[PDB]
């Protein structure tokens, strides 16, 4: 059920995924902007391990297109496109590293939830 | 709606949950292993600014009693645990440390879910 903090709520939520595409964070965030191309990159396993796909390229279209209707709903997507890059890759791949260093932007700031 | 891998989906939160608890973690995990005692810590302020506490001994007492009805419920607990303590404490403090590397025992784990 809505409640009548959400929209505030899904604000900061938006705030969030700008700061994530931001310039600030372009060193570590760009492997998350798009869809994994799995077939470009040579990943032909991909899509049987990861069933799911999640970027911030679909996390910003379902928000603009107000596909999510609360704060928890956008940070399980967020959560999941992170999970699947610690599932799929080993974990001292360098995207792992970017992975983690983006997420802690996200649980940090998410957090501070108003 | 409840899906036939749910049963599995939750035994492995539960071992997640174990591993946790366990003694391999608990340099860092103790902070997590029950409910914050505010007054006890003199964290007055606690309550007013933690709106939904968290803890590991009511995520097993949740399990214990089947509360959880899929893995996405039990994470999203979890991760409030850690999400409060990264909301209450400021960033370079030691209790923040420990939940850093708890949160990637349990990230890393549950992105093994089968
Ligand atoms: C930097 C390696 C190519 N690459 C780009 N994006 C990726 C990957 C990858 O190997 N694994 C991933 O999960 N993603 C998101
Ligand atoms: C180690 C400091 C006391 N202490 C114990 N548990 C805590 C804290 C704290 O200051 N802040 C917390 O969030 N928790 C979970």
């Amino acid at each position: 059920g809505s409640h009548m903090q959400d929209p505030e709520q899904l604000k900061h939520c938006n705030g969030i995924l700008k700061e994530l595409l931001s310039s600030k964070h372009a060193a570590y965030a760009w492997p998350f902007y798009k869809p994994v191309d799995a077939s470009a990159l040579g990943l032909h396993d991909y899509h049987d391990i990861i069933k799911h796909p999640m970027d911030l390229s679909t996390v910003k279209r379902k928000m603009e297109n107000r596909d999510y209707r609360d704060a928890q709903e956008f940070a399980a997507d967020v959560r999941l496109m992170f999970s699947n890059c610690y599932k799929y890759n080993p974990p001292d791949h360098d995207v792992v590293a970017m992975a983690r260093k983006l997420q802690d932007v996200f649980e940090f700031r998410y957090a501070k939830m108003p």
